[PDB]
């Protein structure tokens, strides 16, 4: 097993994707904030572990560039892989289905039920390729970690296509999420 992730070191993201990166990063932050809230954290001015106060629980537009980058970075990494593969990416006029969807800083993040969104057979297949690439990224890093600890093995150091569903899940869910968000935000990806 020699995992080689798609090399995206020289990929430039075209301007047409900036809207998406900003919107999906905002969504990712809203998800993070809602998860924090469910775990007993609230917004406040000064961070505290003991009081469970998280100054990051505010609107995405109010975050610093470094704070936004936490969310933008992996999204950009995912998009660069699509771009490296030459996948066609187009904004559409009528495809932004999320538009129709029915506290400090007035912040009220809402969940999106992604299980309401369906991917075509071809898009599911493209998501599987993305998932496999996420696995290869992890696997290459793990293979290097082990080699540098003197050796050893790992049950997940096999090709993605030989993993079971439970083992595929983390990477599959990440891949399906970006494709679903592309769809509902008005982008059409094809090959």
């Amino acid at each position: 097993f020699n995992p080689q992730p798609v090399d995206t070191s020289n990929i430039t993201i075209p301007e047409k994707l900036e809207y998406f990166i900003n919107k999906y990063a905002e969504h990712s932050h809203d998800k993070w904030s809602m998860d924090k809230l469910a775990n007993g954290w609230i917004y406040g001015e000064i961070y505290s572990d003991s009081s469970k106060i998280q100054p990051l629980m505010k609107p995405y537009k109010l975050l610093s560039e470094k704070e936004k980058e936490i969310y933008r970075w992996p999204i950009k990494e995912s998009l660069k892989t699509m771009l490296a593969w030459g996948w066609r990416i187009e904004r559409t006029r009528e495809g932004d289905s999320m538009a129709l969807y029915n506290a400090a800083h007035g912040y009220s993040p809402r969940a999106i039920d992604m299980s309401n969104v369906t991917l075509s057979r071809d898009l599911h297949a493209m998501a599987e390729m993305m998932a496999e690439n996420y696995h290869n990224i992890w696997a290459k890093k793990k293979k290097l970690e082990l080699e540098s600890k003197g050796g050893g093995n790992h049950p997940l150091l096999v090709p993605y296509d030989t993993l079971t569903a439970a083992e595929k899940a983390k990477d599959r869910e990440k891949a399906q999420d970006i494709f679903k968000f592309l769809q509902i935000s008005g982008y059409v990806v094809s090959r």
